[PDB]
């Protein structure tokens, strides 16, 4: 796997060299999936983008309501390895569309997902994501979703949610980040880093072997990949005192084609990690 281990000084300088960054970035294979892989009638209606498909080896398959129906069992989502290759730390998925809102909640229930991270600005709720949570309460497929509390913070809005299906009840935290920048300049890094830290602590609070954290945006690759890469690299920096964004990005691409879609995104991850290193070093 490609690797570029950055110590502090090289990290700071690397984040500020857009020519080297793009040279490096555009040699990472996208690892997109051949559409022939999901040539099933009606399956196209379940995808936002025809070219952005879940790699089959890591695809999340839905086991209800009909596991013998390839359409019913399909969602555009992949399991994503975390730091050190830990399996199923995240699920990367597309923002639900009207026809997949119920599927999304089926995934949440099936995977026991305790945390969702939504990276969509309020302005983008017309294009990039269908509002899939209730004002108070809604049910899809025997799982009742109840919003118990909304907590507005500067860098995100956190919904505390209860999921009930049958006799059993589970908690869920929905983190909605609304500060995704147009220009991915270093001044815009702190809120993303803060989100990353908040979510990683929430995850530790779930105890051993936390169920997959769902992360989405519109396609489930760009901003989603930035968030996951940053999360992984924060653990790497703390443990190893270095970051290897190149290796991490390559690992993510193995799990889901296109993770970190643009060079601006790739650079932004470097800005965030440079920021975090500075914070740690002081």
């Amino acid at each position: 796997s490609p690797s570029r281990v950055l110590q502090a000084e090289e990290l700071h300088e690397k984040a500020l060299d857009p020519f080297l960054l793009q040279a490096e970035f555009f040699e990472i294979p996208m690892n997109f999936v051949d559409p022939k892989e999901y040539d099933i009638p009606g399956l196209v209606r379940k995808n936002r983008y025809k070219t952005i498909l879940p790699n089959p080896h890591s695809r999340v398959c839905l086991t209800s309501p009909d596991p013998d129906d390839p359409l019913s069992s399909y969602i555009n989502a992949n399991y994503i390895r975390g730091y050190g290759g830990e399996e199923k730390v995240y699920i990367a998925t597309q923002g639900p569309i009207v026809s997949t809102v119920a599927d999304f909640w089926r995934m949440v229930w099936q995977e026991h997902t305790p945390i969702i991270v939504m990276i969509t600005n309020i302005e983008e709720m017309n294009e990039k994501c269908t509002e899939y949570w209730p004002e108070e309460q809604v049910a899809y497929d025997g799982v009742e979703i109840t919003v118990q509390k909304v907590i507005h913070t500067e860098d995100y809005r956190l919904r505390l949610i209860s999921l009930k299906s049958g006799t059993e009840e589970r908690g869920l935290k929905h983190y909605w980040f609304t500060s995704w920048p147009d220009q991915k300049t270093p001044d815009r890094a702190p809120p993303l880093l803060h989100l990353v830290r908040e979510v990683e602590e929430a995850a530790q609070q779930e105890g051993p072997h936390c169920a997959p954290i769902i992360v989405h945006c519109s396609a489930g690759i760009g901003r989603t990949g930035c968030f996951i890469a940053t999360s992984i690299c924060c653990q790497q920096l703390r443990q190893e005192g270095v970051v290897d964004i190149l290796k991490t990005t390559c690992q993510l691409r193995q799990d889901r084609g296109g993770m970190i879609q643009t060079c601006e995104q790739y650079q932004f991850v470097h800005h965030v990690m440079s920021l975090y290193e500075k914070q740690l070093s002081h």
